[PDB]
């Protein structure tokens, strides 16, 4: 059980985001339609963008949504400045039941989008085209870095503040662990989690940096695992959150589509090694 | 009787729009001043625009409003990009008591603004300069096309989906009956009602197209008839609604002023025959 | 005691602004953090700007705020178009305990920012860096000119409407006492109070103009005196309010920082004598 504190002037029902077990982290907002048959496009994108910036993760659930990738794309061009890839606006993310090429990892550690790019998108917009039946594990995960910062104790925090991450894949990227939001100034974390060099601390302290970061980022106050449903529309603040993916035993059938939206104006990657 | 679900962070009182007989359609919002003497300009235009996009029809009632057409015009230039006519920003709509030139129609069927124009305005802004005494009939009418779409049965809907309208006045314009919102993607209707050719269906089906469209567009869930009061300010979503005018027996004295606001950015008419 | 009518869709607690004695004028809004450790930057600037325009004075209290003038500056550049001075973005306003150069005035009469400038800022953004211990008098004051207009009686109002102010410091500036908001049209006052010539009325009426303006501008319905606390962030609508400063006996230690934000787009000063 929990209480609901939101009353909107928009034709929607708002409530705190909670995962399927009822845990309520310190971010996220659930939006549901205020009229029969309401489509996501009926809400003003400028308003949604405001909510995404303060709540960091929006889940629009139960709305009629986009008939195809083209419709989603046109919507996103109205929503903001789409960050285009060689493939266009929409990344297709399709998984088949029990599929699995044996060289992958069983999961995706926490990171942010655009780490190795010339420009960093402010938002991820995910449309769940289809999510039939239920899966075991495999949920998309999100962590609020400001929440993690509130969980850290004095010594954990002191360690984080002197640490820097160096990442390579060739593209290279480096960021202090503790950052400022690149437009809005508030404290955030930028961390790419190992399944990777960490400077500014002693090598003997690497183990403790990772443990403490993980304790706080995966804490129930800071972490949310999303179980997709058909026609969910999720808008994530990529400048504040880190995201990843929960381990799975039985991969379920699922179709997601992702579009990136530029910051205003477009954000030059401050961490890319040029 | 009815319930009121809106609490704003703006200094205003919000409630569901209801016509004078108490019918509450599936759109529309009433705004009333939160302070003695409040003027419409005290509210932020960006916020009003958001509400107009999701509620489709705003009625601001009981506010102090504009002293003259010039004041309204300056306000509208701040509000958004005014769509200018040869006469300037403001169309004067003045009617005299019991006036009536015998070649007109007794009413105005449902249609949208900009049908025959190079660009289509997103909003109509109406200021009621004066509406003394009460009239009989003659109310300005508005229909929510998404509401009408929710009322259609399987067979009505199938018919609508194959139908196209061809309109002439010389300027010509053609639009599918069932459209997508030109910026925000959700399903709408574009229909100019006869007091006119309809393609894609069999001629024997014309009668049923018109009957079913009328049943749904004039349904109490989808239709609102506005009784003007002095200093009302009405903002209508021309991209989602259709509008017209109720038949009158005794034309009452009334002065309205209308300004068109461009879409963002200006919307090239997709239906104009060039 | 008083009632609280605001429920936001933002992660904040809203309530009517009240001074330290519990007087609640006809403007102003108090915002407080909705999460432990929340920083002012977590809220969307576009939303804050909307609230500032309708409530005229926002007090964000209890938020984590800016570590230094540079951080405040970057935030303000995201917030809107900063009006830059030769010193940059931030005016430092530092006072020492019991300090006081014997040629000053004991207080600051009501006026507006930008009177003698080529362009007039829409907003003042004040960050209280530090306000240790409590002061006696010396509070920053704000008056809502629309509230003052609602307090005026028939004869006071008639006098105001024919009066004009002429100000000199060389730079010269002239404005009708009763103005229209330069973007949003609603009635406001533009008045620079004497601790100064007033045209359009008879010299014998100067005394009554000043008395009546003061009665209404300093009335509890129209006037708010702010007691600063560390990390307050205040955003004031300079186009609607007048501001000044309460007399002090014992100047307390205090550090404020002020940034000006241009109107959208920048507002050419309509009252500057060129």
């Amino acid at each position: 059980g929990h209480m609901n504190a939101y009353l909107s002037d928009q034709p929607v029902r708002l409530s705190p985001l909670r995962d399927e077990q009822g845990n309520q982290p310190r971010f996220g907002l659930l939006l549901e339609p205020g009229r029969p048959g309401m489509h996501v496009g009926e809400l003003p994108a400028q308003w949604l963008k405001g909510l995404a910036r303060s709540h960091h993760l929006l889940l629009l659930r139960g709305f009629a949504a986009f008939a195809d990738a083209e419709s989603l794309t046109r919507y996103c061009h109205d929503f903001g400045e789409v960050m285009l890839w060689p493939f266009g606006a929409v990344l297709e993310l399709v998984e088949q039941e029990g599929a699995e090429h044996i060289f992958a990892n069983n999961y995706v550690p926490l990171h942010w989008d655009g780490m190795y790019l010339e420009t960093v998108p402010e938002f991820q917009v995910f449309h769940c085209v289809d999510a039939p039946g239920d899966s075991d594990g495999g949920r998309t995960t999100f962590s609020s870095t400001p929440a993690a910062l509130q969980l850290a104790d004095s010594s954990e925090l002191e360690l984080w503040r002197r640490a820097s991450g160096r990442y390579q894949r060739s593209s290279r990227s480096a960021a202090p662990i503790v950052e400022r939001h690149p437009r809005r100034e508030f404290p955030i974390l930028r961390f790419c989690e190992p399944p990777f060099h960490y400077d500014g601390i002693a090598p003997e302290q690497r183990g403790e940096l990772l443990a403490s970061l993980r304790r706080c980022l995966y804490h129930p106050q800071a972490h949310y695992a999303h179980r997709w449903r058909s026609d969910d529309l999720v808008i994530a603040d990529n400048l504040t959150l880190l995201h990843g993916r929960e381990a799975f035993a039985h991969r379920a059938p699922r179709h997601l589509r992702r579009v990136h939206i530029h910051a205003e104006p477009a954000l030059r990657n401050p961490h890319l090694q040029r």
